[PDB]
């Protein structure tokens, strides 16, 4: 049908009918007559991992053959989404199957549809993970994904009454197609026991062992026929585990409730025994495997050439002292050398400089569950303290706010600084956001070893987030300049000469239509909700969090309904106002900020006066799948934190390359962003980092905002007397409390700006043809944001290994 | 390479090949240089599978077209032993599959030993589920079985220090190519809750939900291109479960503990709520597939004429309240209608007569799990002691007799009650229990309805228990009279005009000789035990219990070893004394006696006097899989229960059918066997039940045959002074104390007679030649125990259909 997906030849499609009757047949048990269309999925989903299998067997083979130095990538979580389409789309399979399919009497699409997201990961670090494995294997490193198989991802969200509800997501219950189990590479993971001193070492005896079992799952490069591996760590008893004989064996649950459960609170640490559990487990697991296949290539000086291990977040920190228990305890190498080995080997990624978020475990849990990585713990701070009191003499405050160990109520340890004295790189993911960690909390450690710290800015993948999610705006830009683009995103640039080109402004203009003709239609079939396609497609799609200021965006809402309501016959451009987002479990203001939304949709979407003009929509469940419908058909994005408190943001990314503009903060990645596109196409507003702090020294009085602004003012009130939830008058009391007394955001102090440029996008929508130019502009400069740069510039600058667009044989 | 195991054709030899290197690359995603043993047996095992799936499709749509009665039994155990080599002798594949692996440069013996067994039973019930499934496969019988996917099966037995441990079966750790998951005929099972009465009806309301999922598995037919369907339900929470957050994930175990495990006490019934909860949910999942499939073929008075249900013992006996339920409360059916139909539809097989394993269940339990399942079993108690009062007017103790509910400390449902009230048929799986039954524990419910009460003599397969575990065998005879014996095993009586042929003679003893040496060299490779080839192989393999008299056994092997230290140059027929079997983890007596078999082990094997003359091993581990290897290499079958106890044995049919001679008593099936082959050719000995009914009237006083028998005082002697426990002395006084004073078994009563006719065994053994020919007369009246016979008589006298051993189209 469209060029960029690919060619639908004779043989190849008639080789796709035959496989998929077989795969039916032979796999799935089944003929035409009993089959359901999930069935119809899976013989596809079996047809299309056919073709990855001699590919991913070869590519293995071949860096077996030409040993390269191989890039570990650490994480808890691996936000990945759907394979099929993905597969497709690296493969040039794309036409073919749908094509093979048609001939069938099947829908592809509808047959997409049924696949359950691999929700490994709750937002942004976690997709970061999955985006970056996408690049890692276009680029064509030896790179490996390793983190834990979770039997229940990230809680699907259903919306009862206005609240958001949890429940199970049992994404593995019809089975995973794509995973390869690989029970013969089982490993031991050890917990609790005790250390006991020898005449020559230390050693850790007496421990419970839980099993690590992988499953291995294929990564295709984009057409270059590399097939990288994502192992991910399931969790077993072993056999005499426990061995009155009926709850020993059910008591194998203990061991095996490792492996169960994404933890979903993304916005405040916990100190929980399962989740240390978790991390020492993937770490373990990982280091033994990365160890067996170092020595299947004894002299570990040569173990930094071979080896990289990224730490996505302090998440995995404990590889660092994990890596010196095994050189030291287990291989008998020389502290000083195995910290040399060990600091060379590892680099730490941080993702935020919100203080509650940062992990401190405390000491009488690392105590109890891993008594050795505790002493080693100690000895690297003694040795790192040092090396502190020798640089800087007499400095005694800098050395306990350098500590590993934080004194107080509870002994805790701070990872972060763990993560800066063991590894030999400390990256943030934006300019802004990497100044900020060398100008403040991580001033001390930059001060010591200025060289350590640098910048990689976020990306997301082209593949994922245009080709997959918006062939038609992939399509009409390959009609102008080819189609290598994909896989060099900076080619982008190209279309600025077209910018004042009648036939593309059409062309651009077209495809959105197009796409929110289709998601409106989505939100009717799936929903029954009802919108104007017309209208200005305002929307704001993340994890509910205060910095995140979902709330500044409810009180514009708000705003519009009131000024409709005091001149209903005025004219307005028309907005469709879409926010969606899971609230962590836990975090009770997250939950008002859903209840809160869903309160105002009830009013505004049901008042006879406004009409069609404004529409209040909450986007329940939003997740990988979701995101890939619900960008490609916006026109607005909401990228309002506030400044310095967004460590870079991705979705921003994602909305600029599918054709949204911009209303935003200069925070984070959006800075780069503006500097990228022009300010003059982006619609910035607000604080800047700056304002922000002499806010603070000032010390931010709510108040005076409320006393000074009459539409603000009139808000509250309307929150306060129960406007919005007329049999519950003080429902929104903790809300008003929070935004009036203790507000860390700053909500207030952003309103009048914040309106005042949302003005500014109703007036350029007003003009469709303008609108489109600074689309275009945004676009055509989106280029940099594509993680085959960020991941060429850990490459270079962090791992010591240079990428290549080169072809395996196929 | 021998004829009974099929053609190897070209065309069949290269297309086995290559869908192996196919299933080998694909499906394992592995190739030649990193391929291990297993990752063949997989690759050999998906192929074969392949195999049936053509003919499992078109067995299903036959039966839907043809739509025949429904046979469906229902079993908490299914005891199938490994599947690959089943297969291939069943589909006429497995000279094909040699030559095959052959080509490939694999040998598929080793190949086969790599499968787990699937035991999902104890011992001789799950077993006879088994063979019964292979066998109305091979008569074409529209039949199901039903029972749970235990995640882990009869525990694998450890021997340390002489003492049984026991360890977790994880059968399905490397997966399992057979089974397929069907999620989507997932059903809801419903637990607890309370009983609503209302206008029109009982409602069972506020219950907590468990859901069914079911996998399932192919049973082949012998060679007529049947396939039927083994369906075991596997338990799932439903996902909105519990649903601080985390807590609720974790607490999904609670639901899906229902399938975790075996119950392995097989001794004495324990009134435990998580087997109650197995027990109900087999039950409700298995009777809404039956009532579903009866739907897709309103009116239910033909119920009975499409569906019959046989009940593998009483712990599937919910099924007939639970059929009361579903037909009145849901389908509104009058009671009188309901229960004639539940009637018509259910039969009862029992396996017991000895009263501590029978099921009585605590009424607390039943009123809290099943509220609505306990009112209903009142009301048939009430509705069937009217008709029993009718019957028998006055008689006031009958009625307490056989009332379903068992007054005392706790009230209890005698669910063997339940049984006989709610089936048409009730039968015995021997004839001397069958009328045991009638003349003690069931004689009140005979007397009320003797129409009710009919005989099922067990049986064994032919394809497992000759043809697969002695293709040696199973050749010499076909080389004979042909091959059609396979599937009507009545055709080896033409073996008795054979028994004076010298060439015969010669074969039978070759096969026997090779049998041991293959069997000799498997305990040297893999427990390097050393054995005496031409010893007389003297072998006991069951569970352990007190009843099957492992004892007596054992009080015979000490005399052995007794009389050769009084006369050391004296010569006796060398022995290799083999007992194996796994006890019940907590059947203390049981696991004293298995101490005591090792403990004579490590004094008999060791001392220089005896020599090769005299050995005695445990059979660590003994399960489907060891049975198929021993019995093959055996001479002599102890089948030595006290008469009355044994309800039929199996293993004894085993035995006879491999050319072994039987020494046992006039107990079970043993009664039959010597009737098929002549006394004379049966080495019979000890009390008849009249004569244990003579002994229990007069009193069994131990002490007689103490104080009369020196040979037997001796022993004791040796057993309470410390001679086979010099560093514990008094390690075995439970053991003599309970011979001495409590010994429900007489074992003392047939000692005598057993070490005189264990003599006779000797002199018999001396001649080879006879021996032999007594071998071929037991081999060629084995006919009768094949469960081809059995299942023909289920099939004609209480299911009301007719066998065909006509060929489906390939
Ligand atoms: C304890 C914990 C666990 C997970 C998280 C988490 O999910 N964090 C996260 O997603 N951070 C985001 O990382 C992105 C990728 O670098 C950035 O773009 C976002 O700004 C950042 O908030 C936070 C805290
Ligand atoms: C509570 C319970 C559970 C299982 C069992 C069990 O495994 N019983 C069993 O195997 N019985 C045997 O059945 C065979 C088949 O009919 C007979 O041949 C045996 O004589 C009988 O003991 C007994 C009690």
């Amino acid at each position: 049908q469209i060029s960029v997906r690919g060619l639908a030849g004779v043989e190849n499609v008639t080789e796709l009918k035959k496989n998929f009757n077989r795969h039916l047949h032979f796999t799935l048990v089944k003929d035409r007559n009993v089959a359901t269309p999930r069935d119809y999925y899976f013989a596809l989903a079996h047809t299309v991992r056919d073709h990855l299998v001699g590919r991913w067997i070869r590519t293995q083979q071949h860096y077996y053959e030409k040993d390269p130095k191989r890039i570990y990538y650490l994480s808890l979580e691996f936000y990945m989404g759907r394979t099929l389409q993905n597969t497709m789309v690296n493969l040039a399979l794309e036409n073919a199957c749908d094509e093979a399919t048609y001939q069938l009497g099947l829908d592809m699409e509808e047959l997409e549809e049924i696949e359950e997201d691999a929700g490994l990961g709750n937002g942004g670090l976690g997709r970061l993970a999955a985006c970056f494995l996408d690049s890692m294997a276009t680029l064509g490193l030896a790179a490996y994904g390793y983190g834990i198989r979770y039997e229940f991802g990230i809680f699907n969200q259903k919306i009862c009454g206005g609240w958001q509800m949890e429940e199970a997501d049992d994404w593995l219950r019809y089975g995973n197609p794509w995973e390869k189990a690989r029970p013969e590479f089982t490993l031991p993971v050890h917990f609790y026991g005790r250390v006991e001193h020898t005449s020559q070492g230390a050693k850790w005896v007496d421990t419970q062992v839980v099993l690590a079992m992988p499953y291995d799952t294929p990564v295709p490069g984009y057409r270059n026929n590399v097939v990288n591996t994502m192992r991910l760590w399931s969790a077993k008893a072993p056999n005499d585990f426990n061995l009155g004989y009926i709850q020993a064996v059910l008591d194998r649950n203990l061991a095996e409730n490792i492996s169960r459960v994404l933890y979903p609170n993304d916005n405040f640490f916990e100190g929980k025994e399962l989740r240390l559990k978790q991390e020492y487990f993937v770490v373990a697991a990982t280091l033994q495997d990365i160890i067996r296949r170092f020595k299947s290539s004894t002299n570990f000086d040569a173990f930094p050439d071979k080896v990289a291990i990224q730490l996505n977040d302090t998440h995995p920190s404990l590889a660092i002292p994990e890596l010196m228990r095994v050189l030291v305890d287990l291989e008998r190498l020389d502290w000083d050398k195995a910290w040399e080995v060990t600091v060379k080997t590892c680099a730490y990624t941080n993702h935020t400089v919100l203080p509650e978020a940062l992990e401190r475990w405390p000491v009488h849990l690392l105590e109890t569950l891993l008594p050795r990585h505790l002493q080693i713990i100690y000895e690297i701070n003694q040795r790192f303290l040092n090396r502190v009191a020798a640089a800087f003499p007499g400095d005694v405050d800098r050395l306990r706010r350098m500590s590993l160990v934080e004194e107080g109520a509870v002994k805790r340890i701070n990872m972060a600084h763990l993560c800066i004295a063991g590894s030999h790189a400390v990256n943030g993911v934006a300019r802004i956001h990497s100044e900020i960690l060398k100008k403040t909390i991580f001033k001390d450690f930059y001060e010591l070893e200025p060289h350590k710290f640098q910048n990689k800015t976020n990306g997301i993948t082209p593949r994922r987030w245009l080709v997959l999610c918006n062939p038609g705006l992939a399509e009409i830009i390959a009609e102008r300049i080819g189609e290598e683009y994909i896989s060099d995103l900076d080619q982008l640039r190209k279309l600025l000469s077209y910018v004042d080109d009648e036939a593309f402004i059409r062309d651009v203009a077209k495809v959105k239509q197009e796409n929110k003709l289709k998601f409106a239609a989505y939100l009717e079939r799936e929903y029954k909700v009802h919108i104007n396609p017309n209208s200005l497609f305002d929307v704001q799609v993340k994890r509910i969090h205060e910095y995140k200021r979902q709330l500044l965006n409810c009180l514009h809402v708000i705003t519009l309904y009131n000024r409709i309501k005091k001149e209903p016959n005025k004219f307005v451009v028309p907005r469709t106002v879409m926010i969606g987002g899971k609230a962590a479990p836990g975090y009770h203001m997250a939950k008002m900020i859903i209840k809160l939304i869903t309160a105002i949709g009830d009013v505004v979407n049901h008042d006879p006066v406004v009409g069609d003009r404004l529409r209040v929509i909450f986007l329940e469940n939003y997740r990988v799948s979701l995101a890939e419908k619900v960008i490609p058909a916006a026109d607005l994005s909401e990228q309002i934190s506030t400044a310095g408190t967004e460590a870079s943001g991705t979705g921003n990314m994602k909305f600029m390359l599918n054709g949204a503009l911009t209303i935003g903060t200069m925070d984070g990645a959006n800075v780069e962003m503006a500097e990228e596109a022009g300010e003059e196409n982006f619609f910035i507003f607000g604080m800047r980092v700056e304002d922000v702090d002499r806010l603070d020294q000032r010390g931010y009085n709510a108040q005076e905002y409320y006393d000074r602004i009459p539409e603000l003012r009139q808000i509250i009130e309307q929150l306060s007397s129960g406007f919005f939830s007329p049999k519950q008058p003080d429902l929104f009391k903790d809300i008003v409390n929070m935004l009036m007394h203790h507000d860390r955001f700053k909500v207030f102090a952003d309103y009048e700006e914040y309106v005042k440029c949302q003005e500014r996008v109703s007036a350029l929508y007003k003009n469709p043809r303008e609108w489109t130019r600074m689309v275009i502009r945004n676009i055509a400069t989106s280029g940099k944001f594509s993680s085959d740069r960020t991941i060429a510039q850990y490459a270079r600058e962090i791992w010591g290994v240079e990428p290549s667009r080169q072809r395996l044989p196929a």
